[PDB]
């Protein structure tokens, strides 16, 4: 019988295994003097829910358009009300049956009219720098071809189709195609024409492609230069001029430049150059650098380098995959400002303009092909395109287009085949093609741990332990002896580590120490630079970020796309402030006696001449002394001891005993750089003179006894509960032990190994730690001093249906002015539940006060939060913040804002000030409870209730990176234990 | 130092291990001619949140009451706005640290004033029939004592405290006490004075206690009677008169009555008797029956009996543990009306009035002591009161009070020590005490499987398989040979089985067949008789039942308290209608040729004389013939063949081929009984003449082809989807394959064994069965008949991120009037996910129609729902119900309402009628979707949306009892398979 289904031809094309058709050969993105017209601007746009209903009503001609409306191009069209963004991590949002597409497949028809002057005749082309995921292109009704590879460029010859004067460009874009099966990155699904559309003239006697080869001989200091140039795939006569180096040479010939200044992330020297034929001239920036693997080390210009990296996705909270150039420039500057020297273009090539910026500002770039088949893993990689011969031409095309576009840029030091694509024949074909085309850059691919077709050994989230074994070259052998010998001769990189989701990442210091210790370790790139939050508005008008599930998705992965060091608007998370310190390229170790500091230059090429070294002594009453010291330039990987001026040490010796003072030595930029202004801080170190342990008040005040209340100086206790009801007129609504915090994203992840793979958050829930109850055992007053007395309140804390508990005794004392509080915790019974030992989040106290707090001040670490395995960037000092600024605006609210290492604190409750001192404690202050914080899925869910929630912790657990990778390291875990700790409280009015 | 805590003495008493103090000896509940005054009525009531704040302001005197308000007594005070009900199953709602109580412990002070006339002097007492959980009692300010054992009676001597005229009774009731640790039944926590308070005169020369011994000699037919009577614990002279039996005997002497009619559940003969002393007379109902264990069988009056039981809690949706007498009488009648003959007073003694009702209506009762320590299990039974010597006197007291109150009632055939209390020394002490006090009744206790201190082997939810092994006496041996020999000589009872929560219970038939086959098997009691729903009202005014979590509980167990055969208002669930049939005490097997039926009397004592045997033949057009047949009385456990009148068979032979007709034979009550009216149906059986397989219409109509639509007779298809868009003018919004249903309570429970302990609901979720997607592969028309043609639509069904699917082909045909639909399902790829084979709920079609349905009619099984392992009570016939009555009002909405075995159906959509015929299918019709049904937590969440959701299933899974006990039995599971099935559709206007 005859077929009756609609749209079968459009679908057959969408299900095609082949690369796009009709396109010109893949080439570099080149700055040319050839006439060009950007077609970016307001286009017309019509959306159809599938191919079988996509009109074939002659719309490509642009006449009588039924159903079209304005839409900007470039755009991600779900960012403008056409459908909605959808987020999955691994899972595909359609049935997995390659190459077939779902019936529900948004089809976006795009149309623009433009004018072509005589500059574009006879020869011109149209260039598309990105279409997600399948484009069909018509000009004046003539089909030019199709596009596959959503983050790759395509060019179409319009010679003889372009007409002088008015032209009509039509583009039909399907969201889903066969290509969606190889584009399963962890990120928002976002169809659209999301990068530039450009009309370019191709004058006769021009230059189609250029391949810059600029090597460096670190022994002689010579440059090795060869600039290839071709037209229609054939080498051509062109002249290469490099004025700064007094060079004029033919394209195609290799020359030795007697002396060049080499390119690196640290010193990104670029030489302006032009290669020109009679009809066209291309402008280049040349950076001389050679990449080599030697002695299981990754070396640039003869030196092993340390990669201080991030994984950079392209995302904008309002424009989707369209990242405006000012945002790119700003965020790259922000990276440099936080000591980052390396970028991985996770997991596709960036906008083509990114490359010159990376060359100029100075990043080591891992340029990664647009390939990811992650969603096939859950079926044992059955049907994985990476090993399906039918996909070979498509996957080689992706790699070719990746390599050809960006091959001229000194910042690209590695090519990556893709990400999470399994192992297979087509990856090997992509590697072979790349090695043959460009042997000057090592190949990276983490998916095949045997490393058969790569030049570096790459892993993601390997533990600190396993990294140390790899750093020593003693990891376990591959079964294949030949492959094992190859892999052991390779240097090692963490292409993703210390997953930066929510509160965290913990354990960054432990990785860094290994990076510094073992040459084989190349460093690592944090997952990831940014959170992919998408801005959402309410009638109230407040903005908050949305994540998976906030846009109607049938299947999604929640907030796992908000997992970055900065939010979608590039506002730093605390983890970035900590990261900056962890990777700081100079180490400053200030001497205890304040006579000087040790300075190690951790850079690979530059000396310390770019830095001004500054000291300041701060005390309770502000700065006491400061200035600048002269440091003879210290060579890379060398060390010296710098003397501080004698006045500094004399100041230290003069300090009254127990008077706190902090000496800070800082390395700042001596002059404006391309990425920050003079005075910008790069590295720092401190020495602290600690305040004495606070003296307990003499217990000279007696306890008044009344029917329902007890008074001990400024504290009033409920006789029924034994807990304070006010202190110095400040109402206390509750006081109790805390063992729990509102789970972080990490606490919601499974820690693998052991028989227990409940997330820590679930272990806590099962154990009842979020719902502690207190039983009063007794209240007793005891002889103090000179008629005074102490008050002891004996309690037991546990939870419904549990037999384990802790005995908590509070001992109060007062001389009338200061209140002394001693807390003793003792385990009662075995803290085991569901067959596994219960771990605690904390050993602390929660004070719930019946008034709001306007200001929080403290002496300790800051200004930002710190937990046991974080806070590297929190320095010692005196800090003061309004209550709102004590919080951290994670998209999904969670435990955050603790200030570990606090020696004193002051809360301002209107006209009263509550002071807390004692041996070091963590400080947290919130206008809402832990139960409201845990329940809240988005920041608007957090409502202040008129109270102050004050947390004083004697011990905290670490935060780890268990959402993906290692959990809390052993030294930072918190198993049930006995404890005791002392505090002092005072209210001033 | 000196103590300052408040309320320490009240708390010390609450934490006491001892039974109550001050009470009179435990005795029977006896009907006496002694003056009595019920103090039930409106009392005054004040609530305090804990003992440390409970005022000691002299309120016991009743003068100047500060803070008291009216409250009825008896009451569960959280049922009247004082606090709230709270539901936990196993978990305790307080920290487990016996004997200690939480600080948050509702204290309810109760006060009443009453008048005592000279009838109550010199001697009187106050009787309390239940206080949850700890009472302290004052009369005119004089403390009488305390109460422990919340469902047990306590009596206090008021002689010399009661004053003539006005008296003031004060009762302080704590919700929680040490006793809460032994009262952890799965049920609502409900403090209050929840049963009668009675002032009773104790005239001199009276009778305090009576112990009736009324045995039966089934060989001679003699009664063996001895009636003990005592005053102050000493036997006394009393006269026992039994007029009906011409007896006058002294209390304390055993006599042989020459002939008595024995008592049983079937024939609950009772003889009125009075035992009287000079000062007092007690009225008894005596039932002569002896209980004996012989040949591993539980026998009454010389015969092994079959228990057809339920577990009966005491609950009322508005009054809590207060069950009004009219509700008791009504529900016991409803039980008899559903063939129930046995009750287990789960898990405490009932109201004392229950016992006479059970004697009179006729139930075999397992009278169970108020003891349950279930919450200690999760700690390995550490600190279990059942094995703690400090709790021995408290636990023996509970058993003593249980036994003494109810020992005179013939309906009590077993004493139970308690429930879910572990094993231990104090249970053994309770058993020893009981055996010594009353050797006439076997002891039951499931908690100790070794059965060391019991006389029957009791289990709960043993599988059908394990029950069959136990029935054959081949279960595995106990390690202790002596205990194994004892246990193998015991009969076996399921004290709880076929958990009746939500849709279900499945697998009842398989248990019953074993009960009938194996004498050792005593039968079983369903868990449980009623749902504990608590009525909740909204401003709208609709009522719905609340369950755990609906009342603010910090910890709770959700709808696990709504797990019954009837709802809280005693409205039957379908499971009750099925249960009634499963346990029917006569079996009627109607002959295929309609000449007669086989009749087996399944009763243990009665013959069939109480029944009238009626036949009716029904056809499409109603009743055709009917009448009554005379059956010579058939003895218990005998069998006969009854001839039907010749006209019946002649009617069968005369039927036109393929014309449906149902012969039903019924056993109804020939006369009013005490529990139902004449004509009440007890047993039934059917023989069906099936309609022919419906003829497929001749495919003589062609398919019209248009741009966006196809027409094939009355069906209009969307050319883009291939699915029907209307049939005979009825709009079709969607048509697709179904494999999933909204999980039942059972589907949410874990099926133990295997490596997969995900609940089936979770397996489905993980597999994507709730979110199927369909891809169109092709649409084709093919040669039919006489220019007609068939239309085939080829699809594939799968779900996002899955590689497995099914190929579904629809083949449509029409002669213009009827529509023929053939559906073919074929597995594509292996249906495995997370390492385990995916199971299906169904193989069906969902039609979503764009109009509402008012009426649903069908020929099949009904009227109520039926699933493969249920529907025993759905009989063959013609049924017709409004749409709302097709649903089942489970408290948590869930899959329900399917009518399996349907041969034809008619949906009325206004003025059009949609008819569906074909080989047997299940029918379901709803005004809302499956996703709305699954999301709904309470019935108000179900909103109609203007559509009709029609489900036609070719195969269904069973429902099992996996919420607690066996899941779906193997024969009723539904693994992925290929399938094909035919339907016919027709619309009449
Ligand atoms: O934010 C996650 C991050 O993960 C990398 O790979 C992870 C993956 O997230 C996780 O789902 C799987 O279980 O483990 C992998 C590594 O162990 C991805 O490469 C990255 O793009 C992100 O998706
Ligand atoms: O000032 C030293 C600099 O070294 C670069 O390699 C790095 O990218 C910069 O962020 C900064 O740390
Ligand atoms: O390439 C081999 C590797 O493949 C990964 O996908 C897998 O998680 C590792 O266990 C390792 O076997
Ligand atoms: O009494 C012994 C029994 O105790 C139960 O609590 C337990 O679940 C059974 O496995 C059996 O060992
Ligand atoms: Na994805
Ligand atoms: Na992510
Ligand atoms: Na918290
Ligand atoms: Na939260
Ligand atoms: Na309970
Ligand atoms: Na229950
Ligand atoms: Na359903
Ligand atoms: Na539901």
């Amino acid at each position: 019988g005859r077929s009756l289904e609609l749209g079968a031809a459009d679908i057959q094309d969408l299900e095609s295994f082949e690369a796009g058709r009709g396109a010109l050969p893949a080439r570099a993105y080149l700055q040319s003097d050839a006439p060009r017209l950007s077609l970016n601007g307001e286009w017309q746009f019509r959306l159809s829910p599938g191919s079988r209903v996509a009109p074939d009503d002659g719309w490509q001609l642009g006449e009588a358009l039924n159903g079209f409306e304005s839409l900007p191009v470039p755009s991600s069209w779900p960012m403008h009300g056409h459908g909605a963004p959808a987020y999955t991590n691994v899972q595909f949002p359609f049935a997995v049956e390659p190459p077939h597409v779902p019936e529900a497949n948004p089809i976006g028809d795009h149309l623009v009219v433009f004018e072509a002057g005589p500059e574009f005749f006879p020869h011109a082309l149209l260039r598309f720098d990105g279409i997600e995921s399948a484009g069909t292109v018509w000009l004046n009704g003539v089909e030019l071809g199709t596009t596959r590879g959503s983050r790759l460029a395509h060019e179409f010859d319009v010679s003889g189709i372009l007409e002088q004067g008015e032209n009509t460009l039509a583009v039909r874009v399907a969201q889903f195609s066969a290509a969606s099966y190889v584009e399963d990155q962890d990120m928002w699904w976002l169809p659209g024409i999301f990068r530039d559309v450009t009309l370019q003239a191709r004058p006769a006697a021009g230059i189609d492609d250029v391949f810059v080869h600029a090597g460096y001989d670190h022994i002689t200091g010579e440059g090795i230069l060869k600039v290839e140039a071709s037209r229609g795939g054939q080498a051509i006569d062109a002249v290469v001029r490099v004025p700064e180096l007094a060079l004029e040479l033919a394209a195609g010939t290799e020359v030795r430049v007697p002396a060049v200044e080499p390119w690196s992330a640290e010193v990104p020297k670029l030489y302006e150059a032009a290669v020109s034929a009679a009809g066209e001239s291309v402008a280049l920036q040349i950076g001389f650098r050679s990449i080599a693997i030697e002695d299981a080390q990754f070396k640039v210009n003869g030196r092993r380098i340390l990669l201080r990296g991030v994984n950079r996705h392209e995302h904008h909270p309002r424009l989707g995959r369209v990242v405006p150039r000012d945002v790119v420039e700003a965020e790259l500057r922000l990276m440099k400002q936080h000591n980052i020297n390396a970028i991985r273009t996770s997991h596709y090539p960036p906008h083509p303009q990114f490359l010159a910026l990376a060359d100029q500002l100075g990043f080591y770039v891992v340029l990664e092909c647009d390939l990811e088949t992650h969603g096939f893993e859950s079926a044992g990689w059955a049907q994985n395109p990476s090993d399906d011969p039918q996909w070979e031409d498509a996957l080689v095309d992706r790699m070719r287009r990746t390599v050809e576009r960006d091959k001229n840029h000194a910042s690209v030091v590695m090519w990556s085949l893709g990400n999470q694509a399994g192992t297979g024949r087509n990856l090997a074909a992509m590697s072979r093609w790349t090695k043959d085309r460009d042997p000057s850059r090592p190949i990276h691919y983490e998916g095949d741990w045997s490393s058969e077709h790569v030049d570096v050994y790459s892993r993601m989230y390997a533990s600190q332990a396993e990294t140390a074994l790899i750093g020593q070259g003693i990891e376990p052998a591959l079964n294949d002896a030949a492959l094992d010998a190859r892999r052991r001769a390779m240097p090692f990189v963490l292409c993703e580590y210390v997953h930066a989701m929510g509160n965290g990442p913990g354990g960054m210091s432990e990785y860094q120490a290994l990076f510094e210790k073992y040459p084989r370790l190349m460093g690592g790139f944090v997952w990831e630079w940014l959170e992919h939050g998408i801005t959402v508005s309410t009638a109230d008008g407040v903005d908050h970020y949305g994540y998976g599930g906030d846009f109607g998705e049938e299947v999604h992965d929640g907030n796992f796309v908000t997992d970055g060091l900065v939010d979608a608007d590039r506002r730093p998370r605390p983890g970035l402030l900590d990261f900056k310190k962890v990777i700081e390229p100079l180490r400053i170790d200030v001497a205890r006696d304040w006579t000087g500091f040790t300075l190690r230059n951790g850079q690979d090429f530059a000396d310390t001449s770019a830095f001004s070294f500054r000291y300041e002594v701060e005390a309770d009453g502000g700065a006491l002394d400061g200035g600048t010291v002269d440091v003879a330039p210290v060579a890379p990987q060398s060390e010296t001891v710098v003397e501080l001026p004698g006045s500094v040490a004399a100041l230290a010796a003069g300090l009254s005993d127990g008077r706190p003072a902090v000496l800070t030595v800082r390395a700042v930029l001596g002059a404006d750089s391309a990425w920050a202004d003079a005075g910008h801080e790069v590295a720092w170190g401190q020495s602290v003179r600690e305040p004495g342990a606070p003296v307990p008040p003499a217990p000279v005040e007696p306890v008044q006894v009344q029917d329902s209340e007890l008074t001990l100086g400024p504290v009033v206790f409920s006789r029924a509960t034994g807990m304070p009801t006010s202190i110095g007129g400040v109402p206390v609504e509750k006081l109790g032990l805390t063992l729990w915090w509102a789970p972080t994203d990490n606490d919601l992840g499974r820690e693998w190994g052991g028989a227990d793979e409940r997330p820590l958050a679930t272990q806590w829930k099962d154990a009842g730690l979020n719902r502690l109850h207190t039983r009063l055992l007794g209240i007793s007053a005891n002889p103090g001093q000179d008629g005074g007395e102490t008050l002891t309140v004996r309690t037991r804390v546990s939870a419904a249906d549990k037999q384990y508990g802790v005995l908590v005794d509070y001992t109060w004392s007062t001389d009338g002015e200061t209140v002394g509080l001693r807390t003793q915790v003792r385990r009662d019974g075995t803290w085991v539940n569901r067959g596994f030992e219960v771990e605690w989040a904390r050993i602390g106290l929660e004070f719930v006060l019946g008034e709001e707090t306007e200001l929080v001040s403290w002496f300790g670490q800051g200004p930002h939060q710190s937990y046991p395995d974080t806070g590297q960037g929190a320095r010692a000092g005196w800090f003061s913040l309004p209550l709102a600024k004590m919080d951290v605006e994670y998209v999904r609210p969670q435990e955050c804002g603790a200030r570990s290492g606090s020696r004193s604190a002051a809360l301002q409750l209107g006209g009263r000030t509550l002071e807390i001192c004692g041996d070091p404690f963590a400080l947290t202050v919130r206008p809402y409870s832990q139960d409201v914080l845990d329940a809240a899925a988005h920041r608007p869910d957090l409502k202040a209730d008129g109270r102050t929630y004050l947390y004083v912790d004697h011990a905290l657990r670490g935060v780890g990176t268990a959402a993906c990778g290692p959990g809390v390291l052993e030294q930072y875990r918190l198993k049930p234990r006995d404890a005791d700790f002392i505090l002092t409280l005072k209210v001033r009015s």
